[PDB]
């Protein structure tokens, strides 16, 4: 009764938490290329003005 | 409907809560990053722009 309103609500929350899993592994990835292209610029505008 | 089957959910919903915050927590210093170069670059175009 009270254990199957409580694995049910555990089951929602696992699935969801999964689904952000992916996404927020995803993000994690874009932000790194987003890092690396900065870097990339960041040394050109350093060699470009000394 | 096993028997130790709310235990066992209750630990894999525990580990993916563990995996999901290992994530956000680098998520949040990954922009703290860029925090840092945005404001740089922002203060080199007002230099520039100014002149």
């Amino acid at each position: 009764p009270g254990s199957e309103f409580e694995f049910a609500a555990m089951t929602k929350e696992l699935n969801a938490c999964r689904e952000q899993l992916l996404e927020k592994e995803e993000e994690i990835s874009e932000l790194k290329a987003e890092r690396n292209n900065t870097r990339l610029l960041l040394e050109h505008l350093e060699a470009l003005v000394s």
